[PDB]
């Protein structure tokens, strides 16, 4: 009915895939989402097409892409919107992406830097 | 004594130098650290040297500097542990603690959920 899929940088190196896989696996263990995967930018697999596509093809029509991003940036605000054609790949008629909003300096976020700060 | 500098990416694009300004506002109003200052690896001033000068002027010897980023990469792994000497700058007797980057905190879960919900 309804999907979601986090989308994150990719990177040469297996990180930042690493942090995505687990970020959908706790999202997953929720149960909140009838479908959930992951795409990453650059430089690996799934990428940003495959996962709305697998999306797709699971059933969803309504596809909720959360950039995981700390910060907007020309890959939030330029190329990813281009990969989901938001920005001039096909998306069926009956579909509907709804890209959301990066991290942010959210509350939490200054909550696990002090955490970070003393070592935990 | 102790400081705490946030490390951030940087951008073309002002939005992630505001997002480690705002962050450092936040650290700032919870009276945890001495000294607290932000730099950003690329594109944008106050640079990670620039940072870890500040914080050893204001009299700090032992500088946390805690890496904002989501995940490790070459960033993490090279090029901000070159900056800060670790493997332009010149420390002394003061001691730089690098710390770990955000990682899949299950607030980060918690995060993206709200996101995926527009909140
Ligand atoms: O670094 C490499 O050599 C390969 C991977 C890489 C490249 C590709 C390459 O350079 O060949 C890539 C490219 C860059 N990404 C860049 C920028 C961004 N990378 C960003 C992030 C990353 N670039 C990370 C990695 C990459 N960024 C990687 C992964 C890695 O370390 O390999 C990350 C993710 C860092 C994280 O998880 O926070 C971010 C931040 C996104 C956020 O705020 O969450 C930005 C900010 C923006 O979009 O303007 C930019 C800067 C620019 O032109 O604006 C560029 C060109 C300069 C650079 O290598 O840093």
């Amino acid at each position: 009915m309804e999907a979601l899929v986090l989308v994150g940088h990719g990177s040469r190196l297996p990180y930042s895939k690493e942090l995505l896989v687990k970020l959908a696996e706790k999202v997953k263990e929720r149960n909140l989402f009838p479908i959930v995967e992951i795409g990453l930018m650059e430089f690996s697999e799934p990428t940003i097409p495959q996962a709305v596509k697998k999306a797709i093809e699971q059933g969803a029509k309504r596809i909720i892409v959360v950039p995981v991003f700390l910060a907007h940036g020309i890959h939030t605000t330029r190329d990813i919107p281009r990969l989901l054609g938001l920005i001039e790949l096909e998306i069926p008629e009956d579909v509907e992406i709804i890209y959301r909003e990066p991290i942010g300096a959210d509350d939490r976020i200054v909550d696990i830097i002090i955490d970070r700060a003393f070592g935990r």
